[PDB]
């Protein structure tokens, strides 16, 4: 039994063994790590997820000039998180952060289960007028995006992604099988 707004009691990392830090390591990236923390069904294929996403050591506001989330397979393919050239300020902290927004789960894991379709978070600092903290910077590569998923890593045991992927229950219907 499927209802609208029903939350799903179960998210999996679909691949919690693999070292995602090397991709970023070898970018010179600070490491950051992502959780989906809830999920819930709202219609059709459509689910809200919420996201909590760490850097591995403070940033301030002051040298972040845009975040969002991209290619986000949904019904906004663009999540503004903050930005100056966007008028958009919804995030307090780069390296600690929460997002909610919606996703069509479709690729199905089994009879019960359904892939979250990946995404990317792209983080721009020390552009704008962010640029005049330069001298301060500390944290390696300023602009890059961090994808997630678990269907591209090495025969080493590295992610070429950034964080893991997830599925959940279709429908977030809690008791299919
Ligand atoms: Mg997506
Ligand atoms: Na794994
Ligand atoms: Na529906
Ligand atoms: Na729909
Ligand atoms: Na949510
Ligand atoms: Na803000
Ligand atoms: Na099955
Ligand atoms: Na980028």
């Amino acid at each position: 039994g499927s209802s609208e707004g029903t939350s799903c009691n179960s998210i999996v990392n679909g691949c919690p063994n693999l070292d995602f830090n090397w991709h970023m390591d070898q970018q010179n990236i600070m490491q950051y790590t992502l959780d989906v923390t809830s999920v819930s069904w709202v219609q059709d294929n459509t689910y809200q997820i919420t996201i909590h996403v760490k850097g591995k050591e403070n940033i301030d506001l002051k040298y972040l000039w845009s975040l969002k989330i991209i290619g986000v397979t949904g019904p906004k393919g663009t999540v503004q998180l903050y930005g100056y050239n966007e008028n958009t300020y919804l995030i307090d902290n780069p390296t600690d952060f929460t997002a909610t927004f919606e996703v069509y789960a479709t690729q199905d894991v089994n009879s019960c289960q359904v892939w979250m379709p990946n995404f990317q978070i792209q983080f721009e600092y020390l552009q704008g007028s962010a640029a005049q903290y330069a001298s301060s910077w500390q944290w390696g590569t300023t602009s890059f995006d961090l994808s997630t998923g678990c269907n591209n890593y090495d025969n080493q045991g590295h992610s070429q992604t950034d964080f893991p992927g997830f599925y959940w229950n279709i429908d977030c219907d809690n008791n299919c099988g």
